């Protein structure tokens, strides 16, 4: 470790811990920057030489975390929990958590190599037909989204899950063992326990289950309504009106957002078309425009614009040279208080416009708390970070706002239009809830040992059927590793944050609309240009993790806990409507024929 990066000596009292944290921040910013930079060089230009540089940067970070983690223990183990400065208690608590730095050198290198190899496998996988080969983004994504051929959709779904999942399984087994070994030395029973501890709630899993119980009826009714719509297009042979939906027919590779099948379920097509993708294309929208439109919403709230370093450094389009990239959208903080970037293979679609807002929500957070101690530069909890951009997109998606930005010529305020809009939003927000919930249930079982490698896929599809009510369109077995075909698994990114975010964003929305002075239906609110709403939001963003999220939340929404009532209130109209339609259509809610799988096409795969 560079001598300038090594910890000195500090008094074993709170006054010395303050200087300890100051010296830590100075050195930590340099170690974080070089690490994030090396990750950026790889993810924007996947080469072996850049992967090698990234693994060495990870080794340096582990060396740094070991020297400062063990110094923080030696000096402050019996007294840090009693410090008067609460932000300083949080800094020390983070520094003394070594994570992968608890591993011996050899296993550190194994650990860093696995993460690198797993990331490279996921982002370089292809579905070859043998020279012609399709990538996940854009090729397979567009097939899942715009194709209505059961066989073509099946080819892409099966192709992707086989190409990405199968080679990942042996690596994911080794990573899980090393991850658990590392965090067991921090005092956690397994890695999942460490991940859950970020929410500082002894009742976390019970609170999540109680939230999902309130939301499940909404998903069940949407599920039955969409399944009926698919049955009218695909027939009785490929859709079982009392069974799960084949997982490749919902517009998305993971059946996690159903927006792409809106055209098949829109109840009142005579009303304005809320899918403005065709208009964006007709008008000539490009990537940089989508980001400028997103930025302009943020500045309308008196939040910060994107700095020059963002526009000069960001990758907002898939490179057209001979570069392999990680196309999965992401927002980057380089921890130097200057460089902030988004990496996204942006496509001109309505859903991609929301993704742009989601990612810029991260950047805005980074910009607002960049002056806090490096350890406090994160969300109050990870769900907060995932909710910022989505709250703004809830206003952007309103028919009235789409009209203002020239994407919707006719604006109507009638009940039929309300149902159209709320159904479209439900295809995106309600359909996701089961998936956002189940991913880390699977990963928690893997970390705990409940789910050994011999049951990776068995338990994955138990949960997919249990919560989402979908089924694989081809037979699967334990050679397949379908969980690994989802970006966040090989990239080791927790997922429960997204379930928290989809509930939280409606709490934020309700509070910001109240703050803005809006007194109409919650789903028609648009906080555009509300400096008051911006001031309330800014207060959350500038807090970082300096304060417990329960208190940050109460200051914002008046409640110190996640609550599903705002989401239910947002959707009340279409919730009632979907129940009426399903009753009138004699639908069966749920999938009692849980064992059913669709047959294979007669001409498959040829
Ligand atoms: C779309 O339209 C709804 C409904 O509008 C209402 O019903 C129509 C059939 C007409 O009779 C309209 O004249 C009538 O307003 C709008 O929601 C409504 O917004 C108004 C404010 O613009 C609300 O009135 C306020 O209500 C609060 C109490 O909540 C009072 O304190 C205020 O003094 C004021 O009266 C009204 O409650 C609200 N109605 C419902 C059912 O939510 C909606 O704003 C509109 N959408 C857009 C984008 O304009
Ligand atoms: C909308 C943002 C998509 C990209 C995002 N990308 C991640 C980068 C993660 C990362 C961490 C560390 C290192 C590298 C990468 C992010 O920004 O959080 C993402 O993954 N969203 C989720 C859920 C979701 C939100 N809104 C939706 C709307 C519809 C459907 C799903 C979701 C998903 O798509 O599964
Ligand atoms: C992708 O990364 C590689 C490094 O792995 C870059 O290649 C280097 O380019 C510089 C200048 O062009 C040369 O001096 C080095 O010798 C190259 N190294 C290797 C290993 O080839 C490459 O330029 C990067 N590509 C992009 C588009 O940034
Ligand atoms: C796992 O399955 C692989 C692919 O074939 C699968 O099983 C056959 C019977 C068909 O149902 C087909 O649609 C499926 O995709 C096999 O190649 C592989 O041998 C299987 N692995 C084990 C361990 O049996
Ligand atoms: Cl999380
Ligand atoms: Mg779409
Ligand atoms: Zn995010």
């Amino acid at each position: 470790l560079d001598p300038g990066l090594q910890p000195g000596q500090f008094s074993a009292d709170e006054a010395g811990a303050q200087l300890f944290a100051q010296s830590y921040q100075s050195s930590a910013e340099q170690v974080l920057f070089q690490s994030v930079a090396a990750s950026w060089a790889h993810d924007t230009n996947i080469t072996a030489e850049n992967a090698r540089r990234q693994e060495e940067a990870a080794l340096l970070s582990q060396e740094f975390a070991e020297a400062w983690g063990q110094k923080a223990k030696e000096l402050y183990e019996p007294i840090w929990q009693q410090f008067t400065d609460p932000q300083l208690r949080r800094i020390i608590g983070a520094v003394r958590t070594l994570g992968s730095a608890n591993l011996p050198l050899a296993k550190r290198q194994q650990y860093n190599a696995l993460l690198s190899q797993m990331s490279r496998i996921y982002s370089t996988a292809k579905v070859c037909l043998t020279a012609t080969c399709w990538s996940l983004d854009p090729d397979l994504t567009n097939i899942l989204a715009s194709s209505r051929s059961y066989a073509m959709l099946l080819f892409a779904w099966e192709g992707w899950h086989n190409a990405a999942g199968i080679p990942l399984k042996p690596l994911y087994e080794d990573f899980t063992a090393l991850s658990n070994e590392a965090y067991k030395q921090d005092g956690f029973t397994d890695t999942g326990a460490y991940w859950r501890s970020w929410y500082n709630s002894p009742t976390f899993e019970d609170d999540l289950e109680h939230l999902y119980q309130q939301l499940e009826p909404l998903y069940l009714n949407l599920h039955a309504f969409v399944r009926r719509a698919l049955h009218r297009r695909y027939g009785d042979r490929y859709i079982n009106l009392r069974g799960p939906i084949p997982a490749h027919l919902l517009g998305d590779m993971w059946a996690q957002s159903w927006e792409n099948i809106y055209d098949m379920v829109v109840p009142f097509p005579d009303k304005p078309n809320l899918d403005v993708t065709s208009t964006m294309l007709q008008q000539g929208w490009q990537a940089t425009h989508m980001f400028r439109v997103a930025e302009e919403f943020f500045t309308s709230l008196e939040l910060s614009p994107m700095p020059p370093e963002f526009w000069e450094g960001s990758m907002l389009e898939k490179p057209a040279d001979g570069r392999e990239v990680v196309c999965h959208a992401s927002a980057w903080d380089f921890y130097n208080r200057k460089d902030f970037r988004i990496k996204q293979c942006t496509r001109v679609t309505m859903d991609q416009l929301s993704t742009v807002h989601h990612e810029m929500g991260h950047i805005q957070y980074y910009l607002q708390y960049k002056d806090l101690p490096v350890s406090l530069r994160r969300g109050a909890n990870p769900g907060f970070h995932e909710a910022i951009g989505d709250v703004l997109a809830l206003s952007v998606s309103t028919p009235e706002h789409l009209h203002k930005i020239g994407l919707l010529d006719r604006v109507t305020n009638d009940t039929e239009s309300d149902i159209n809009y709320l159904l479209k939003m439900a295809l995106e927000k309600i359909a996701f809830l089961p998936f956002g919930y189940l991913v880390d249930q699977w990963r928690w079982g893997v970390f705990s040992g409940r789910t050994p490698p011999s049951r990776y896929n068995f338990d994955w599809w138990y949960l997919r059927t249990k919560y989402q009510g979908i089924c694989p369109p081809v037979t699967r077995n334990e050679t397949h590793f379908d969980a690994g075909a989802k970006f966040h698994v090989p990239n080791v990114t927790p997922y429960i944050r997204y379930f928290v975010s989809f509930v939280l964003q409606f709490q934020f929305h309700e509070a910001l609309c109240k703050e803005a002075g809006y007194e109409g239906p919650l789903h028609q609110c648009d906080i555009y240009r509300s400096t008051k709403a911006g001031a309330k939001l800014r207060k959350v963003l500038r807090a970082g993790s300096s304060r417990p999220w329960q208190e940050v939340l109460k200051d914002m929404v008046g409640l110190d806990a996640l609550d599903a009532q705002p989401l239910l209130k947002y959707f009340q109209l279409v919730t009632q409507w979907l129940q009426e339609q399903n009753q009138q259509n004699g639908e069966v809610l749920g999938w009692p024929e849980y064992q059913w799988h669709p047959p294979l096409p007669d001409n498959y795969p040829e």
